[PDB]
């Protein structure tokens, strides 16, 4: 058995710590709030800041058999490359690739400069869409028909938001598992469906990978839009929500394609369906769809039910929110295990849908 530490316990933290347990490892967290998001949910809880006691993370180093960052507190992130090298355990992380990726305007460069289609900069006429440069989760994404001089304006491209993760050893670039970002009222994320292979998507992603180089895990979302596929951002660290629809639906577990890309290496290149969402309980039951950014205002958040093809996790807090994971081998059999999850909640708590 192994062990893994995760610096950070809101929402990438719980999708590492979910996969872990998938993979039977022992998920210690670290986090510097003592009310993290999933310290309920680690097999150990440590509450420091590990910017202001290094020692302590050094430590637990020693061990652990990898060590995860999950957060994006850029402060941690470049506090923890300055100091990487003193590990005793693998740092599962791309310093320079998270450099690129944090910043939209660096990264659409970046497309540029590798020929990859990407968002008009500033159009002339409206819809415009705006972000800031450094967000995620959303977080100021808006359409609009005196901001930052620094705020990213774009033209807006309709069409389905689609998602691969790609896990690097440097060398290969495993390019995984098309998924669908179902997008709510405030471009937030409220739900995840695969999807079946794109060769284009998956070869502008491998590019985009290989010509870093990445050593680590990096998603590329792009726009399927009305003149064709348009790349809108990079992240180079580990994902919420898609890596547990492409483990249903693709059978590769995430966390283990990581650790073996900076242990063993891996190599370039499961069928089923599953829906994976979010449903706040409202009051008087009423199931309203929520996005990530909700999620993460929660006080506490684990497993609340499971049975074949059906995993629901509660996160706690002002009014409840549901993770529902339903699969099986079709999209009918899926429906009929989200119909069944839906109704445990009908039956249980009164949820109204
Ligand atoms: N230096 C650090 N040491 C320990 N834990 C950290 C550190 N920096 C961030 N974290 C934890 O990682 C988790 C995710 O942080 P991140 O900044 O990515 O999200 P956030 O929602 O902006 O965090 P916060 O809840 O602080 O606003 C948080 O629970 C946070 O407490
Ligand atoms: N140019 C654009 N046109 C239309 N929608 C966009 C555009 N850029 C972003 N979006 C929407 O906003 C969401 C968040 O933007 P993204 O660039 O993917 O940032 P993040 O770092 O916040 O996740 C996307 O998932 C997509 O739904
Ligand atoms: N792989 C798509 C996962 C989307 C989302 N949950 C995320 O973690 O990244 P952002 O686009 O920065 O919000
Ligand atoms: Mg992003
Ligand atoms: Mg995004």
């Amino acid at each position: 058995m192994k062990t893994i530490c995760l610096v950070g316990g809101k929402l990438q933290g719980f999708e590492a710590a979910y996969l872990s347990k998938k993979a039977g490892m022992k998920v210690v967290l670290v986090d510097k709030n003592p009310q993290a998001l999933i310290r309920n949910y680690a097999d150990e809880f440590y509450c420091f800041d590990v910017i202001k006691e290094p020692e302590k993370l050094l430590e637990l180093s020693k061990r652990v058999d990898a060590v995860l960052p999950v957060n994006e507190n850029l402060a941690c992130i470049e506090f923890l490359n300055s100091i990487k090298e003193k590990f005793s355990c693998p740092v599962l992380f791309d310093f320079e690739a998270y450099r690129i990726s944090r910043d939209k305007k660096k990264s659409k460069d970046y497309f540029k400069s590798i020929g990859v289609p990407t968002p008009q900069d500033r159009p002339s006429k409206p819809p415009y869409f705006v972000k800031p440069p450094c967000e995620s989760s959303s977080v100021g994404a808006r359409i609009i028909y005196g901001l930052e001089p620094d705020t990213l304006v774009e033209e807006y491209v309709e069409g389905e938001v689609v998602s691969l993760e790609v896990v690097g050893d440097g060398s290969h670039f495993a390019v995984v598992k098309e998924t669908l970002v179902h997008i709510d009222e405030t471009y937030d994320c409220h739900m995840v469906t695969p999807l079946p292979a794109n060769p284009l998507f998956r070869q502008i992603s491998h590019d985009l990978a290989a010509n870093l180089p990445l050593k680590g895990i990096m998603d590329v979302e792009a726009i399927f839009g009305p003149k064709g596929l348009r790349v809108i951002e990079i992240d180079a660290r580990f994902p919420s929500q898609t890596p547990t629809v492409v483990y249903y639906s693709s059978g590769i577990n995430l966390i283990e394609l990581l650790f073996r890309a900076f242990t063993d290496g891996v190599e370039e290149i499961e069928n089923k369906y599953c829906i994976y969402e979010h449903l706040m309980f409202g009051e008087n039951g009423v199931l309203i769809p929520v996005g990530e950014q909700v999620l993460s205002m929660g006080s506490d958040y684990g497993k609340f039910y499971e049975e074949p093809g059906i995993e629901i996790f509660l996160c706690k807090g002002e009014y409840p929110v549901f993770t529902m994971v339903f699969w099986g081998k079709d999209r009918e059999e899926t429906g009929a295990k989200r119909c069944k999850g839906l109704s445990v909640l009908k039956e249980r708590f009164g949820a109204v849908l």
